[PDB]
């Protein structure tokens, strides 16, 4: 029937003054544009079909046109920029905005696929679905008192929509349609299927991106406690974006940050820290390092939490990246922590694993081992332990290493280098 048309024979169809025609040919180029092997959206496109398919969108007499006119639009518009943009010029923003309304489930739910696409494309796209009016129709198809009773796939299909409409920067979303969506998003991250969760957790990561006014909206309305739930669960796509959103907020403000400890997030970042997923290990390390950059009380949480072994261990053996994570988590702790607290980091074994990474082609992670050190010994120097401290670090071959960078590429090194041999060494 509509297998393998070519597109000449698209056009003749669809340019046919017969509406039944027309929906064959329609249909014909939606099965065209949904084959794996190199989709010829270009020549579809080139074809000049993208406007007669938007007008089709229009046809409430004829919903197999419309439904069929909307997938075909959709699998342009899930393409690459320029092609999403090519559906945006031809009208379609609007009419599937007008679609979401439709009697017919397919036919709304092929809309909010093609308006999260077409808004996931980048901010401007987003910012003009929203000026188009597409956000109080969207969540008016979720307004029901049990999420249970929507279909599987339409629910998944609208929390992935929302969470375009969520998603990039530069700018962030409008406050105000973020005010609008969220406490849909939080009904969402309660909802109990996986795919929807994901989705949930993305969006809340989203918009916990950016400033403490953008992480205070968010953590306002109460979601961390559910968050940090989520956080344990056994699903990777679960867990990757609850600590994303996590490591967010802990970027914020010490009562932010607190929020997340009181919700009892600590608990899980023994199993965090030694997750063998690299990037679960090196996010989780990330947001140590901003949890150990607060206040003394919440490094002492994190004490008190048994963490601090577990950070000495991510620096002694993990991917680089982690490592460099891990270092900055100390730095930060040493730099706020108290004299006792830098004591009792040297009793779990920080030393030799920091020494041991000045080994490291990199500058960065370099200053901040120094950065560290010298914290080490500040601490050291108001209890009179320079000495035994220099011993432990001429010991396990820490010494060599630092001498080593005086003779070193960029000059900060040098010069924090040089000032602690001169200072604490002989
Ligand atoms: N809730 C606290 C927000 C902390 C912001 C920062 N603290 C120093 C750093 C935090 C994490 C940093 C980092 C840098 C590079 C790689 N990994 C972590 S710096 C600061 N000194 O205002
Ligand atoms: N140099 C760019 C501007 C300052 C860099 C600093 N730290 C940047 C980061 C590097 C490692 C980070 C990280 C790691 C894993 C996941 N997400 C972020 S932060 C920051 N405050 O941003």
């Amino acid at each position: 029937g509509t297998v393998n048309w070519s597109v000449e024979d698209i056009v003749k169809g669809i340019n046919s003054n017969n509406l039944e025609s027309q929906l064959q040919a329609t249909q014909a180029a939606r099965k065209l544009l949904s084959r794996e092997k190199q989709p010829p959206i270009d020549n579809i496109i080139r074809a000049g079909l993208i406007p007669k398919f938007v007008s089709f969108l229009g046809k409430t007499d004829c919903s197999p046109i419309q439904f069929e006119s909307a997938w075909a639009l959709t699998n342009i518009a899930s393409g690459t920029s320029e092609q999403t943009k090519a559906v945006v010029d031809g009208g379609a923003i609007p009419a599937f905005i007008s679609l979401l309304a439709s009697p017919h489930a397919h036919i709304s739910e092929q809309a909010v696929w093609a308006l999260g696409n077409i808004a996931g494309d980048g901010s401007a796209f987003r910012d003009l679905v929203i000026k188009h009016g597409a956000i109080d129709p969207l969540l008016a198809l979720l307004a029901v008192p049990d999420l249970s009773t929507l279909a599987c796939g339409y629910l998944r299909n609208l929390t992935w929509t929302l969470s375009n409409l969520c998603r990039n920067k530069n700018p962030a979303p409008p406050l105000d349609a973020v005010e609008q969506i969220l406490p849909t998003l939080v009904r969402l991250l309660h909802h109990n299927d996986p795919e929807v969760l994901a989705d949930s957790c993305w969006a809340i990561s989203y918009l916990t991106d950016g400033p403490n006014e953008r992480i205070e909206m968010v953590v306002k309305k109460g979601v961390v406690p559910q968050l940090v739930k989520l956080l344990g669960a056994t699903e990777l796509p679960i867990v990757t974006p609850a600590l994303r959103a996590i490591g967010n907020i802990v970027t914020g403000t010490d009562e932010q940050t607190q929020k997340v400890i009181d919700a009892g997030a600590l608990a899980v970042f023994p199993s965090l820290l030694t997750n063998p997923k690299t990037n679960i290990q090196k996010e989780a390390t990330w947001t140590m390092s901003n949890i150990t950059a607060g206040r003394q009380d919440q490094i002492q949480q994190v004490v008190n939490h048994g963490l601090v072994p577990f950070l000495v261990g991510v620096l002694s053996k993990a991917d680089f990246k982690t490592q460099k994570e891990a270092a900055w988590a100390i730095t930060n702790y040493t730099s706020g922590g108290t004299v006792e607290q830098i004591v009792y980091l040297v009793h779990c074994g920080i030393i030799e694993p920091l020494m041991n990474l000045l080994s490291a082609k990199d500058t960065k992670i370099i200053q901040v081992i120094l950065d560290a050190i010298s914290n080490i010994f500040q601490a050291a120097e108001k209890l009179g332990e320079t000495e035994k401290l220099s011993i432990m670090i001429e010991e396990c071959g820490g010494l060599d290493k630092i001498e080593a960078l005086q003779r070193h590429e960029n000059e900060s090194v040098y010069k924090a280098s040089l000032n602690l041999i001169e200072k604490y060494f002989s």
